[PDB]
């Protein structure tokens, strides 16, 4: 018979920071 | 047989606004 | 017997980088 499912992925990586505004 | 993959993980949150 | 587990999920992609802000106040 068919097993279960695959264990999940892991989420991507948090985007990092926006870039400063200038003065 | 082997059951079916496993989920995608979700994308990456964005980064914040500068 | 009914079989193992399916293989690992994919993993996300990396999440986009951050708007850069606003130029400052005039001084």
């Amino acid at each position: 018979p068919p097993g279960p499912p695959g264990p999940p992925g892991f989420d991507g990586r948090n985007g990092e920071k926006g870039e400063t505004g200038p003065p």
